[PDB]
């Protein structure tokens, strides 16, 4: 294995859980993979695929992002920091995308899923951009149950990193839409304790966090290191006990190991 792979395995053993890592260094297309082909519950990292799918729709439905969407009281689920302010009112699909990505609002995510026709519409977009591994099966909040062995609402680190690269640095989306997704990720509010905490502070990071049952703690990021071509990094982590507490420090530690191996 590589030096870095030894350090990641040791971090995993110390953590007591199961760690998945996939790095793409776009400077030379090199990769670092740890459990890169195992499935992990995506939790709210799946919000990137749903927002991107709506961005793709807006390439042909040109006013779609400005369309008002009704927020009813019955729509509110378990974490609605933005949507709860607009109950008995409306939010646009742009505003719902921003709330889902930057505040991790679960009601906003459900509106994106509904716009796409259900979880299968998010999966269909993944297939349309070449991701044969991603699957979204449930709405919020149950897509976060993170039960060991359950394939629902999972992907592999390798597949997620490749897709995040295609969406943010490649041509899965049109130019304006790619830039909008990057703008949203760079403005995330929830990420300072996760991948970002293991990287030099001079680097620019856009990321999407997630967490769920079994102490599942996740982050996916696009990274612009000072003076170098961007990286894409996926860090997924899940634990044996259903009621386990989150471990964002493990994601930071994994990111730090990756950064020191560059
Ligand atoms: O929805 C949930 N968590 C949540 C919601 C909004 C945002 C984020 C988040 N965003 N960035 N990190 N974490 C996480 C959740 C759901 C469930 C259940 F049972 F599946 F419904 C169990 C959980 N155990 C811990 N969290 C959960
Ligand atoms: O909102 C969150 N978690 C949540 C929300 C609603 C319900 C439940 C839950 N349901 N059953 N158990 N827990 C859990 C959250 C958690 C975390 C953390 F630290 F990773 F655990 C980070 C976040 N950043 C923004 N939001 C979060």
């Amino acid at each position: 294995t590589s030096a870095v792979q030894q350090k990641l395995a040791a971090l995993e053993k110390s953590s007591g859980g199961r760690l998945g890592v996939a790095l793409i260094d776009t400077a030379d297309n090199t990769q670092v993979l740890y459990r890169g082909d195992e499935r992990f519950p995506m939790c709210s990292t799946s919000k990137v695929m749903a927002a991107a799918a709506v961005l793709k729709q807006s390439e042909t439905q040109k006013q779609l992002l400005n369309q008002p969407v009704e927020i009813k009281h019955a729509d509110l689920v378990n974490y609605n920091p933005i949507a709860e302010k607009h109950v008995n009112g409306t939010m646009t699909l742009a505003e719902l995308s921003a709330a889902a990505l930057q505040y991790s609002d679960n009601t906003a995510m459900n509106k994106l899923i509904a716009q796409l026709g259900g979880p299968g519409g998010v999966t269909a977009f993944a297939r349309a951009i070449g991701d044969e591994t991603f699957r979204l099966d449930r709405t919020e909040p149950t897509l976060n149950t993170a039960i060991p062995g359950d394939p629902r609402d999972t992907t592999t680190p390798r597949a997620m990193a490749q897709t995040l690269r295609q969406l943010t640095l490649g041509h899965a989306l049109g130019e304006t839409q790619r830039a909008q997704l990057v703008t949203w990720l760079k403005g995330n509010t929830t990420g300072a304790a996760s991948i970002r905490a293991g990287l030099p502070t001079s680097w620019t990071v856009g990321d999407k966090t997630g967490s769920g049952g079994y102490g599942t703690t996740n982050d996916i990021a696009v990274i612009w290191p000072q003076g170098r071509a961007p990286l894409v990094l996926v860090t997924y982590f899940t634990q044996p006990q259903q009621n386990a507490e989150s471990r964002r420090d493990v994601l930071a530690s994994a990111a730090r190991i990756i950064a020191e191996g560059l």
